[PDB]
């Protein structure tokens, strides 16, 4: 039934964890301990949520985190090994712990600013897209994909996480608060990430927000005619007007001696017009990933309720709902 729990002090707070989890050790600030799940053999990250039910917006966040994590069932996407609470009733619920695979390094810790081989980039980017295809099939946009959101083990096996200047991988529309994003915001991010692995260099290293935008326009050129027609705001329309022409650079010269398949994929991801960017499903089918591509093991998600978290409710209802998600949780198939 319910497992036995044990208590120990950690991070200015008492952690009450099941028995099966051992040698907890703080490895970040909620706050996280690294631990060994003796039950399963795995190294895990165990997250104690700081103040999950503080406000309407915290409680809302808790419930939405749990619900997304519980929905994420894919090799290339972080997923939940366990969720627990000491509480033996709702009356007494306030503490939430999440459990997932301990990961030792992210894509800065692999990248070491050294350029990777084509075959390695192929593999890493393949996995990102495999993972993205699936997130996107759930009508989930990630919105802030970047090396530090990309977890990787010693064998180059990758997982997308939700958690370096954090703006370098952002879709330009996000930085212009465009507010009706396509899924292809993530594709922009992958493009910048891919470019970086191949070259060893940040592709758009903006020092500030506008410089960032400036570096991008150097690469792709200025909004062409068909993109310019789409600017809702007049003044942008009008400012963007007041720029001069500058034509896209030839990526082949920007990416000197890269596999031309990679260049060609870079050219389909790094299109200003989000409506013209290659999708993840399409990019997986790109001849660049011929060695990895398999259309029968690149699985979609069950659909997922975006509005069901955007309710206006009272802390007690969020907390009751989160409680129900904690109770109903069934660990993944190992
Ligand atoms: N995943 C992990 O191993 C991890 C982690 O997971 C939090 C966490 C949960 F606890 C539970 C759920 Br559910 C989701 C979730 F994101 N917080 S820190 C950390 N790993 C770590 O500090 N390794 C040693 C330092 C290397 C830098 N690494 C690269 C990747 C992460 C930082
Ligand atoms: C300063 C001009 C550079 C920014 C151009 C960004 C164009 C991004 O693409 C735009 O994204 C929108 C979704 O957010 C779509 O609705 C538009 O149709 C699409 O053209």
């Amino acid at each position: 039934e319910r497992p036995t729990f044990y208590r120990q002090e950690l991070n200015k707070t008492i952690w009450e964890v099941p028995e099966r989890y051992q040698n907890l050790s703080p490895v970040g600030s909620g706050s996280v301990c690294a631990a060994f799940d003796t039950k399963t053999g795995l190294r895990v990250a165990v997250k104690k949520l700081s103040r999950p039910f503080q406000s309407i917006i915290h409680a809302k966040r808790t419930y939405r985190e749990l619900r997304l994590l519980k929905h994420m069932k894919h090799e290339n996407v972080i997923g939940l090994l366990d969720v627990f609470t000491p509480a033996r009733s709702l009356e007494e619920f306030n503490d939430v712990y999440l459990v997932t695979h301990l990961m030792g390094a992210d894509l800065n810790n692999i990248v070491k600013s050294q350029k990777l081989t084509d075959d390695h980039v192929q593999f890493l980017i393949y996995q990102i897209l495999r993972g993205l295809k699936y997130i996107h099939s759930a009508d989930i946009i990630h919105r802030d994909l970047k090396p530090s959101n990309l977890a990787v083990n010693e064998d180059s096996e990758l997982k997308i996480l939700d958690f370096v200047a954090t703006r370098w991988y952002r879709a330009p529309e996000i930085m212009l608060n465009w507010m009706h994003y396509n899924q292809t915001v993530d594709i922009w991010s992958v493009g910048c990430i891919m470019a970086e692995l191949l070259t060893g260099r940040t592709l758009f290293p903006g020092t500030d927000h506008i410089d960032q935008l400036k570096l991008i326009l150097r690469l792709v050129g200025t909004p062409g005619a068909e993109l310019l027609k789409k600017i809702s705001s007049e003044s942008a329309r009008n400012y963007i007007q007041s720029l001069t022409q500058m034509p896209k650079m030839n990526f082949a010269n920007v990416f000197i001696g890269a596999n031309p398949l990679a260049v060609d994929l870079l050219e389909k991801m790094l299109v200003l017009d989000s409506d013209k960017r290659i999708t993840a499903a399409q990019a997986l089918a790109h001849a660049y990933f011929a060695q990895y591509h398999d259309p029968d093991d690149e699985p979609v998600a069950d659909p997922y309720d975006q509005s069901l978290e955007s309710r206006d409710l009272l802390i007690d209802e969020w907390k009751s709902l989160t409680y129900d998600e904690v109770i109903s949780f069934v660990p993944p198939p190992l």
